[PDB]
């Protein structure tokens, strides 16, 4: 889930 979030940066 984090990862999911993550590649917006
Ligand atoms: C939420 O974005 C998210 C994405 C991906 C993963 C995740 C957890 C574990 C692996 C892995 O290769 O584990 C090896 C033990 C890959 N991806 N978790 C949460
Ligand atoms: N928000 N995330 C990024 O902008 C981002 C872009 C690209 C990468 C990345 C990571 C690792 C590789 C590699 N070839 O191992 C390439 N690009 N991370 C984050
Ligand atoms: C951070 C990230 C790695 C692999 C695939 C996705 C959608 C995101
Ligand atoms: C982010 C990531 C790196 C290596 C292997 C996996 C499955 C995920
Ligand atoms: C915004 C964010 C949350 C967790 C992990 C990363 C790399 C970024
Ligand atoms: C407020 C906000 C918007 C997009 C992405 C993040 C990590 C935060
Ligand atoms: C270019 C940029 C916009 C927002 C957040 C970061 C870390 C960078």
């Amino acid at each position: 889930l984090a990862a999911a979030l993550a590649q917006a940066l």
